[PDB]
């Protein structure tokens, strides 16, 4: 099971870990990406995710896309986990440096709570834009669901646990 996780609240954990370690060495239900609309899994927590898959997260991807069409920012959809997880839950939160509108993390939180445990990165964080400090405490105010924090950085998660109300 997850080792090494703080207890920030009843249901919500973290942990400094590179989520993609984290992921290949507990093999979660469910792994939490950091996806944009187009599933277009560049950088930060997604292309990290994807390189881990080999980029067969990117083929399932573009398929869903090319059925589906774009997800909408706050939302969610659940694709295979590969080699991750047995699913992976793609969520789109509020890219504050694209200009979305950082109101929908909330909305974004709220796909968590469809499943019971989640491995997941903060949402909206790292190349996202958004603080992180915030996204900790929507998480925790949104999330009622069992959620495990993997925050990358060291120093973020060090002000994260310190600063934690
Ligand atoms: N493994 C890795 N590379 N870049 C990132 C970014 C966020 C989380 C994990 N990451």
């Amino acid at each position: 099971s997850f080792s090494g996780y703080l207890k920030l609240t009843d249901n919500v954990y973290i942990k400094n870990a590179d989520i993609v370690e984290e992921a290949k060495k507990v093999k979660p239900t469910v792994v939490v990406n950091a996806a944009n609309v187009y599933l277009k899994h560049g950088g930060g927590v997604a292309g990290a995710l994807n390189k881990a898959t080999n980029n067969a997260m990117q083929v399932e991807s573009d398929d869903y896309i090319a059925t589906n069409g774009p997800l909408k920012v706050g939302g969610s959809c659940v694709l295979s986990g590969h080699n991750l997880a047995k699913h992976c839950l793609h969520v789109v939160g509020p890219n504050v440096n694209k200009g979305e509108d950082i109101q929908l993390l909330k909305s974004a939180y709220e796909n968590f709570n469809q499943h019971e445990v989640l491995l997941a990165p903060l949402l909206s964080a790292g190349i996202f834009g958004a603080d992180p400090i915030h996204s900790l405490r929507v998480c925790v105010d949104t999330v009622r669901t069992n959620v495990y924090l993997a925050v990358f950085d060291k120093n973020l998660y060090d002000k994260l646990v310190s600063s934690f109300l």
